[PDB]
């Protein structure tokens, strides 16, 4: 049922602090599938380009610093609303908002810092993991439980 | 204390996907007393008697089928108020809009795969409890930490 | 595969001490197939047959009294060499001599409260499934991650 | 990072169901750094100026003999908002509002048997950790994740 | 202290049972630095050129097959003796004989389904790594907790 | 059941890398009683007294600073056969000869950052536990499992 994709990351502070297993365990245990994974260090090219609707905020020459700082991991999750439902499970923006059980409400405390981050929708998206996959890396299976997970 | 109590089902999906473990910890750690725990294959007359408030319902027949399409785990917990906060604890009936740290948000996907179900009062509670156990399978004993969970 | 299968008891002071999430958690993750499981107070009768090879130990009369005096969840598990591998899982019959990453090097300090225990050969297993079973508690389903644990 | 502080105890009964190595994991996970930690069983005089506030309530008689019933963790956390934010990781006074991910949520059920209580306020923190530590208690250090938690 | 890697790679059982995220998080606890991760599908060339030492095997054939079959999770980690370490960490060829506490002997139990494998040697794992990473996938950064994982 | 003691801590690293929580649990799950709890920087003088059987070592002085150089996590644990069983699950002074179960084997890598100690026999308990706390600091209550942890 739906093969709905979604972009996520885990920034560099997540890495740092150990979080890796943990994040990838959520989305697992969750149900979606994993067809991307990367571990790399994101180029401020291609920072800039990722977060462009954010490039006049004044904390923006900030947040490609940081995520340059240090290698990240790089995944793509697919799903019923795995964008939507993503975003439910990273929690707000800022950690103080997210509630505990979220990811940024668990492990994290300051917004500029706060380990990780996805697609806001469903185009951004697609757009976002043309971005940082090439075709050739998007792995297709089919999950051995998906008959449970979907009707 | 209290001996309020209530059933809850883990379904087909949820034993598919090995979280018969996990789902029984949360009601454990909790502070719940386990009253009642079996194995089994719900016929389709009992389910039909249990979802009866749903068989009108135009997806009531893909319900039945489901449900009887696999094993469950069929439960009996007691505590203070265990009905309502059982249901928190599972979480909305669709997976979409459960919270994080629910057993329905952080396990499953779409509401017809929702691996868990339970009274969502105590008439029915006790309806259930009667359609599920025999009398003699809901076992009486005292938590050793009766006195620490209770006034 | 392999459809071995092997009876599994978590004891009265399991289930006190809220581990029996965690046990049955331990067996799904290892690939086993959850095959029977029921929580009852088992008899004085019905435990003298099932350690009857024991019946002449001094601390027999112990044991009988001990394994009666709380409910106890009785599980039948299904698996490749299950028996053999089940009684590594569950560590040593003194705790004190049970490794860390066992269940009762894990969880409990006393011989005579070592939380659970199960059977040592597949004969005694088949005969202790008989004893404590009915035939129609025992199911039969077809794991969906099957070709994934078996060659 | 700020150097905002916050007092947390772990009830008796949290203590008495083995929950204190999991409520300190959670500070931890978080980001938060331990600040002060000890071992104690308060006196009736500390906990009446502990719970000062509230000593009008009817249940306060109640509150200072069972909070004086058995030893409780006294804990010390240093972090951004930690004061705020720790009380949304406790959850809600009465469990029963709490939401499964909070400390209450997850573990208890009744007012009365909380596990856990912390301050509500900067200036009640301060006041409270005055009260319970000594200010050679109070662990002066650098978490080695300094710059990966705050920016 | 020490730079050593070695290979360690989630094969296609692993992957399908949703382990990935547990078996990261078993190095990261551990205090291994991750320096490489992928997700793909092996070739047989690839696959084959792997397993050299085993091409006479009478398994050899199944192998290749069962490993191509589906996706993996290719990653490198770094750190004193982490190449027999992690031998140790993952258990022995067959489950059956895996310790509970290795990865191995928790999750799985058929030889030819040991949900994963890494590197025998440090020479082989150096010849490994390059068969499976670009000298360009191999991240290279420093820890924060360095100077507490070694001396 | 039984009352000897034994002296643990966890090392500075151990602080540092947040273990603090997981270790403590290891102890509570396991049943024995935690007896005394302190957070704090060992004095020179102390360590050197704590360990003077390796005053004349090769690496002595080393050792000394580096407990010195963070706090630590001073405990006292009660149950049967808890100094023997307490190293058991410590694992061996060198993490790289600790079996993965144990708290060195699973979270550490180098003998010098082992981030955990504790009494190796009654005698040194005893005299280590009168060293590092006061009797005040050492409560006395009695489990509410007691009946099911010991005959
Ligand atoms: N007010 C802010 N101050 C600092 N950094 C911010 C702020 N708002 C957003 N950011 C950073 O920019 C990233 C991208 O922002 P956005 O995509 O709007 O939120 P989210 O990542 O939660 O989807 C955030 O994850 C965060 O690291
Ligand atoms: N719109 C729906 N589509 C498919 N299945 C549904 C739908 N609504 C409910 N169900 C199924 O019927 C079960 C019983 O519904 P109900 O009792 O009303 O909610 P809940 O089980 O969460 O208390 C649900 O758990 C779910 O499996
Ligand atoms: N010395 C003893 N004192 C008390 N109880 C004992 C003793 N030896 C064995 N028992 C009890 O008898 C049970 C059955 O023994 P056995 O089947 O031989 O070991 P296991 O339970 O490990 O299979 C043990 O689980 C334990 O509860
Ligand atoms: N109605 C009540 N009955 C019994 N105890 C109560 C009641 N209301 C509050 N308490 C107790 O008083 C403690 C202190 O109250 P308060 O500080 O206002 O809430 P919180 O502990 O969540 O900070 C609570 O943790 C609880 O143990
Ligand atoms: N006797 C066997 N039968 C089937 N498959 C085997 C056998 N021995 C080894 N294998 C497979 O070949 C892989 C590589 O073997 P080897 O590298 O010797 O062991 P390990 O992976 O544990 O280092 C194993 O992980 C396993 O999948
Ligand atoms: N060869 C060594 N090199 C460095 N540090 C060591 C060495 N041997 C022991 N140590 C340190 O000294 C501590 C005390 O040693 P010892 O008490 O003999 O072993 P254990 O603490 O495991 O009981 C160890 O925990 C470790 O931190
Ligand atoms: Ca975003
Ligand atoms: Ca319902
Ligand atoms: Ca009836
Ligand atoms: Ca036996
Ligand atoms: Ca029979
Ligand atoms: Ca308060
Ligand atoms: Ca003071
Ligand atoms: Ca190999
Ligand atoms: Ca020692
Ligand atoms: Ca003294």
């Amino acid at each position: 049922a739906n093969c709905e994709r979604t972009f996520i990351a885990i920034k560099p502070d997540g890495v740092q602090r150990g979080l890796v297993g943990e994040i990838i365990k959520r989305f697992e245990q969750k149900g979606f599938r994993l067809v991307g994974l990367k571990f790399m260090q994101a180029s401020e090219d291609l920072l800039k380009e990722h977060y462009v609707d954010l490039k006049d905020r004044p904390w923006f020459a900030g947040l490609v610093k940081y995520m340059h700082s240090g290698p990240v991991v790089a995944m793509v999750w697919e799903g019923l609303n795995v964008v939507k439902t993503g975003r439910v499970m990273l929690g707000e923006t800022n950690p103080a908002d997210s509630k505990p059980g979220t990811i940024r409400g668990d492990f994290c405390i300051q917004v500029g810092r706060n380990i990780i981050g996805g697609s806001d929708s469903v185009e951004s998206a697609e757009k976002e993991i043309g971005l940082w996959f090439h075709p050739e890396e998007l792995v297709d299976y089919t999950s051995c439980a998906q008959n449970w997970i979907y009707e």
